[PDB]
């Protein structure tokens, strides 16, 4: 296969010390969990449970991330990222790291978000909240992608939105990981729904694009509402569900471009697909967050080849955001 | 010991909101460091080390504060008050607040300033020029003092005069505070020459006034040719230069009328002075940046209590102005 790298922060992290990438040999230092009382369950995941707590030596709430002991590279990953991105635009806060003395379970500390439901934002946002929370989160992938980190988990549920005080948060840091080009990366990474064509097709030489990819994933589905916009029932079929929008011509230059191999599996399944006008989602239910903006600023980022898509920083330049 | 409240703009952080003032809560967003890369060393600081750098997003001069890592709460509130204050006449613009990626050490960008040297302006300083300073220095005391903000620091090595530009700017905003009628300071402020009495007698209900002695000795220094105008080789000594020239029996006025009580580190070392007259300051060195309006501005800057000092405002309407 043809090697590529990324149109921008290319080498960010080679201009850089050992210290700074390298996870696996940094010390991490585990306070105590005693300062700390739990309160409730928030959530749950892989390999996590998440608490509501107080902090006993400020009265302040704080949220706790029982980590499940999987991996303890993967600990080491998110803990290094977070502190490396500790005070950036929209990126969650760690407060503290500590262990329970007893269990010495690890646990992860952050600043608490109010997050206001999925199912209830995607009733109540407007044309304008979308283009203002899309470009919060293009903050956010702009500053982790000049800081030489992919997220590789861009999507609704690891995004805290408080949309009373309108703060936003891009959580879950757990499967981010620092880009050096040429480097080949596992592909199992991301949730189904927002699975690049890269990871699909198992090109192990991706950039930050993949999380713009993700991004595209999110927009298409909040202006479409179309919960998630390219539904596959596993990782085969997730690339079926992409042509059968995309087309199959631009998934073949794409292979080609690149020198891919594809899966006997796939042939079976994949079938022919013209590519689909993206005003054909327009529907009565959607209009009123549809746009010409908001179309081509799609048709810029849900793009197969991982070169061709808007970067966060170009995203953010867009006509889409005129009004924000 | 009497309380007390400032004469102007008592209330301004009373009538608003928690978000305004409190810096403690205020969530502060680090970008990047790699977009400026570091020319050279400026300024050093008890606090910070200070750098002259290019923008190489745009390719403009800016100057950097490497904080040393202090306590948080100082860092966070010279941000929320360089925040608040951002725009203001004569102020200092904060442009960027950034993190090195590696060092995580926290800085802030600023507007670059062509800083005339203190020696090169001291001796090229017309009885114009002197005006016209004073004036800038006032606009940006009256905008932050109306701002609810002490800066406690004012002193010529804190004001950039750019002589060629005439532009001049109030930085190192380090020390500055929220000002809450009726709360106790910290009078470890300032410095030792610019020290106001309230300071040096242990004095903590002060307010704006604190910046308006400070203000008043920079003039003295300026006009007179004698820098610092009050020489104290410690800050008990401090009091003694200042009652050498003001007289010990308008000191012990102003500490009765407050009901402050003296160290006993005074009693040796205070003694008795009479109050001399401005124009005993007057030589062949000086007497073209003198003036009776000068001498009457001083008189009304230079006064132990600090409720009977000229504020900002009343100041600039000061017949020493009219020609400017
Ligand atoms: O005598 P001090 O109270 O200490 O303070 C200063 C200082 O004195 P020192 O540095 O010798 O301690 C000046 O000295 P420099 O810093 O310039 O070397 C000195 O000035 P000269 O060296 O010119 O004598 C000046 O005295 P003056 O300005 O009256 O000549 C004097 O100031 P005070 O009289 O205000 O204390
Ligand atoms: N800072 C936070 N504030 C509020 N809720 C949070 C926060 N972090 C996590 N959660 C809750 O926990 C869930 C899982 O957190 P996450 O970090 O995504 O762990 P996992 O990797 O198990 O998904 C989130 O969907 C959210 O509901
Ligand atoms: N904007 C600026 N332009 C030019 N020089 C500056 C500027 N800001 C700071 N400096 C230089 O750096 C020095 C120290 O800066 P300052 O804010 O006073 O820090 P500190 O609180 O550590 O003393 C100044 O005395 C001045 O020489
Ligand atoms: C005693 O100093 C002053 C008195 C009156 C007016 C201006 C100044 C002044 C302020 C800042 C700088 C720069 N370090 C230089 C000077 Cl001369
Ligand atoms: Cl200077
Ligand atoms: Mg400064
Ligand atoms: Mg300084």
């Amino acid at each position: 296969p043809v090697p590529s790298r990324a149109r921008v922060y290319t080498d960010v992290n080679t201009h850089r010390p050992s210290e700074y990438w390298d996870y696996e040999s940094h010390v991490v230092e585990w306070g105590n969990q005693d300062d700390y009382q739990l309160v409730r369950k928030l959530g749950r995941g892989k390999y996590s449970e998440v608490f509501e707590a107080i902090n006993i030596t400020n009265n302040e709430k704080v949220v706790v991330k029982i980590l499940k002991p999987v991996k303890k590279k993967k600990i080491k990953r998110e803990i290094k990222i977070l502190e490396n991105l500790r005070g950036g635009p929209n990126i969650i806060t760690l407060a503290d790291i500590v262990k329970d003395p007893v269990s010495r379970t690890p646990a992860l500390v952050f600043e608490h978000v109010n997050n206001t439901d999925f199912k209830q934002l995607y009733q109540t946002l407007t044309d304008y909240d979308i283009r203002f929370y899309m470009y919060e989160i293009l903050k956010a992938l702009d500053y982790c992608h000049s800081m030489g980190i992919m997220h590789r988990d861009v999507k609704p549920h690891n995004v805290m939105i408080d949309h009373e005080h309108r703060k936003l948060r891009l959580i879950d840091w757990g499967l981010a990981e620092f880009y050096h080009p040429g480097q080949e990366y596992n592909v199992r990474v991301a949730s189904r729904y927002f699975k690049g064509p890269e990871l699909l097709v198992d090109y192990q030489m991706y950039d930050y694009s993949l999380d713009m990819w993700s991004l595209g994933c999110m927009l298409a589905s909040m202006i479409f509402r179309k919960e998630p916009f390219f539904h596959g029932h596993d990782n085969y079929d997730q690339l079926v569900r992409i042509a059968k929008v995309l087309g199959t011509e631009d998934l073949y230059d794409y292979i080609d471009k690149y020198n891919i191999e594809l899966d006997p599996r796939f042939n079976d399944i994949l079938g022919r697909h013209s590519r689909k006008r993206w005003e054909r989602f327009v529907h009565s239910e959607n209009q009123h967050l549809v746009s010409p903006e908001a179309l081509d600023f799609l048709d810029k980022l849900l793009r197969y080849d991982h070169q061709s898509r808007l970067t966060a920083r170009e995203a953010m330049e867009h006509p889409y955001f005129y009004t924000v």
